[PDB]
């Protein structure tokens, strides 16, 4: 309302949860902040692969949101938004109730586009997913069914995927867990299928010696790897795969039996956001400027996986570049700053800064990680790391981020200054 | 003097040059800042290996100091200090003139301890050095003599060395340059000799896969490598090397003929500083507290290679851990802050922060670099990088640091925030 603007944050994930706290800290008691989310709990997404192999449980990586945001004066609605009317500035919830906003910050993450590959939905066949804790639990249940009745394994990433690290991580920890259980020798075949033009491309044209290291890692585990692949369908417990050459021409088709499978799907924008006229590209991603502001609606901002970022290359099989946590938090920080600036008679000038990708993977006792910036080469930083210390750093960061999601954030967010003293 | 304290910075190197500018910026026109240095020019030390193979010249990496510091109100004395009387607070210069100080910041870098190995002084025999531009020029002259009359090459690091990267870099670029000149096949033997307990230890117990990468790099260049070595003498154009086992017992002695040689020497404190009673350890390094303040004299501070840092391990052949640029600048920044604090009735609380080591090496088209922190394992960051981008980053940083040494510094110093936007 006038003089007391209502800011709604849609989606309580890696971007949206911090966005809610930061928005309320920034605006104070004179304004209303409402966080709306499909789930009543927060989950630490990067730990889902471990849930998928039974190395972690839901309770380790997830917690109920309400009390933590409410104690900060933030309203919480645990309902999915089904429609957004950008003209009237009304959000229609799954229960049919309506929420009006003065500013909207979209942080809705990805729609997991299983529809791209008929039969690939985790509920339709043997190809599972570890992108959410619900799905990771389902993946682990199927993994146990595999242990009871061993059969072919296929892990990888679909055409159009932008999130490749977790596929490699999952393959490695499944292989590891099999060995632990003395079951590895009972698997007839273990295959890695990816849309990447080469192993370790990771949607970022490689980082450090990711190609050499991941290539050798898969080989060492007896995992046969295929690149430039797209899955045309999953049917009768078989994955139908087409492999192309540099020019997109078929060099082979394969039919792979699958007892246990996990393929990272392509991401699209969620339906309620994609459905807003003029807001998004054909993929459903919000078209925003450098200030995280929608190009169509001046009072809609967006951050996280939900925003559109232009491609920098065109791979033989479509692939996308990942949108990772540090860049996401930079988007959130900028959006919050610029909304506040708007509420104070200014055009905020803050941007997300330089494009970058960062990621951790934990194989158990040791981890891998990378940092790449900016997007195109030659880069200013292009590094891949491996070792026990990376495992320890992942453990530490998870513990930290979860505590911060409970205690609240406000500051820029980062402890780079704390560990450098 | 009273109400107008005189601060003297001794040594105009990586630490001292910035220290002079930062001190004057911090104190302003009410105080006097004098920079005293043995040479009338600044040199960018990390580029010396390239001067040593003729890939760079003195004029590329060095420039006269006077005008740049004087235009900032800093007094410049291009004389070596020969004696320091800490009681009277008087510095005796090489010309016999005396300079009084109220505060002294020692930034005198290393004494190159060739005396540890009889015959190893660059002027005494074929074993040269690339630690200074004077010496690197001499190394290149001898390298040309090698080209005229090919013979055995021996490159490496002496017992007690703490600076290992440049030995590997130099070996690699000499091998590279030989190939360029079609002379590589004319070298009867090319040997790498190091006090490190293993290749790629680097005085920091390894970083990333430094061991594997440097091991393979030397092998690829046909360079035979020996670890756990100390040179007992250089004589009649032969290097007498003793190799020990884990327990320091001789497993062999070797006598290596040398036509062209380069061994990084051990570092000690410079004589004028080491000669100050109670100031230093037996090695000549200033014993300081966390605030960079001498433990003996409250008005003497120290930064850079000149300070004592306790060892964290005891290798079969003595080795030391490197003191590198980012940590050095942190020492400088803290010293300046705490001297100013003293001049304003306070004990400055600023410290150099977390121990870390960083380094670049440039092989021509591609570079290597590492970051390790803190000193003991498991680390919070332990990374090794290689590629064209590292070459480009080294070129950029050199260009930047040299310009900053001409234009002046004041700020914390760093552009991490500039390239992240
Ligand atoms: C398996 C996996 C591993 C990853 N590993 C890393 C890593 O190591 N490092 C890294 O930096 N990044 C990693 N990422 C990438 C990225 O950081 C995460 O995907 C991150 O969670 C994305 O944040 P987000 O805020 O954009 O979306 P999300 O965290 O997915 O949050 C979206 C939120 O919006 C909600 N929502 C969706 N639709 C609606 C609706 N219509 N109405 C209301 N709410 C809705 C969702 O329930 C969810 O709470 C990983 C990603 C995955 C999937
Ligand atoms: C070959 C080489 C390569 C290196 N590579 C890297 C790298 O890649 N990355 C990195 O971060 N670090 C690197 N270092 C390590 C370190 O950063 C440098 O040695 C750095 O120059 C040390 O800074 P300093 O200020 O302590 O000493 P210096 O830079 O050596 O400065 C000491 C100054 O004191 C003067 N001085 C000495 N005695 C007296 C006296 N009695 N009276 C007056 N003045 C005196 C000297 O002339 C000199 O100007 C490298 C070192 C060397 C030798
Ligand atoms: C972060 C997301 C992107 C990637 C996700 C998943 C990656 C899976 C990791 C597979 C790699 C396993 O293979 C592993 O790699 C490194 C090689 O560089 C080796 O380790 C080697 O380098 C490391 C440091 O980096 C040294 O500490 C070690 O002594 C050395 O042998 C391991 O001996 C090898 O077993
Ligand atoms: C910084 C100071 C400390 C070290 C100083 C001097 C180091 C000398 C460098 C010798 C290494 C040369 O060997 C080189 O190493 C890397 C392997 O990791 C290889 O490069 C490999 O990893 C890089 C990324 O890191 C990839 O871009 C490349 O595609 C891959 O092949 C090169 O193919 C090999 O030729
Ligand atoms: C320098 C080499 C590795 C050490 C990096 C330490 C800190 C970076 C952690 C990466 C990370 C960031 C930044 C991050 O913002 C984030 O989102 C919350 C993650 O999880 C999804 C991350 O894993
Ligand atoms: C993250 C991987 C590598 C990129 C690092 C970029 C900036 C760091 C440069 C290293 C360096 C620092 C910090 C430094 O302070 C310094 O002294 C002036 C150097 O020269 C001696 C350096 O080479
Ligand atoms: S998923
Ligand atoms: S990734
Ligand atoms: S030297
Ligand atoms: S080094």
């Amino acid at each position: 309302m006038r003089g007391s603007a209502h800011v709604v944050i849609l989606g309580a994930g890696t971007g949206g949860m911090p966005a809610a706290y930061e928005m309320k800290e920034a605006l104070g008691s004179g304004h209303e902040v409402t966080l709306i989310s499909a789930n009543d709990y927060f989950q630490f997404v990067p730990s889902n692969p471990w849930v998928g192999v039974g190395w972690k449980e839901r309770d380790d990586i997830a917690f109920p949101i309400r009390h933590y945001v409410e104690r900060k004066g933030i309203h919480f609605i645990a309902q999915s938004a089904e429609q957004i009317d950008a003209e009237a500035q009304n959000i229609t919830l799954a229960d049919g109730n309506t929420v009006h906003y003065d500013y909207l910050m979209i942080a809705t993450g990805p729609k997991l586009a299983f529809e791209n590959v008929p039969g690939s939905d985790p509920h339709e066949g043997p190809v599972q997913s570890i992108c959410t804790v619900d799905h990771a639990e389902r993946a682990f249940a199927e993994y146990q069914a595999l242990l009871r009745e061993p059969g072919p394994i296929v892990i990888g990433a679909m055409a159009g995927a932008s999130c490749f690290g977790p596929a490699y991580e999952y393959a490695m920890i499944v292989a590891s867990d099999l060995k632990k259980r003395g079951m590895r020798d009972k698997i007839p075949s273990f295959t890695f299928i990816t849309s990447e033009p080469y192993i370790g491309h990771l949607g970022i044209q490689g980082v450090g010696d990711s190609k050499g290291i991941l290539t050798k890692g898969l080989k060492e585990e007896g995992i046969e790897a295929y690149t430039n692949c797209k899955v045309t369908k999953v049917e009768d417990n078989k994955m139908y795969v087409t492999q192309v050459d540099e020019k997109g021409e078929t060099i082979k088709e394969m039919v792979l039996p699958v007892k246990f499978g996990m393929m990272i799907p392509a991401f699209k924008g969620v339906p309620a956001v994609a459905g807003v006229e003029g807001l998004c590209n054909p993929g459903g991603f919000v078209l925003v400027d450098e200030h995280q502001r929608s190009k169509k609606y001046a009072n809609i901002f967006a951050a996280g996986i939900a925003i559109a970022i232009p491609p920098v290359e065109t791979t033989p099989v479509p692939t996308g570049a990942p949108k990772t946590g540090y860049m996401i938090e930079s988007m959130v920080s900028a959006a919050v700053h610029n909304i506040k600036a708007d509420l104070e008679g200014r055009k905020g000038e803050q941007t997300m800064g330089t494009w970058n990708a960062v990621a951790f993977a934990d194989m158990g006792d040791r981890g891998a990680a990378f940092i790449a910036l900016p997007q195109l080469k030659p880069r200013k930083v292009d590094v891949f790391a491996y070792g026990r210390w990376v495992h320890l750093a992942k453990v530490a960061f998870e513990k930290y981020f979860i505590r911060k999601m409970k205690m609240g954030v406000s500051e820029p967010f980062y402890e780079k200054v704390l560990f450098k003293m």
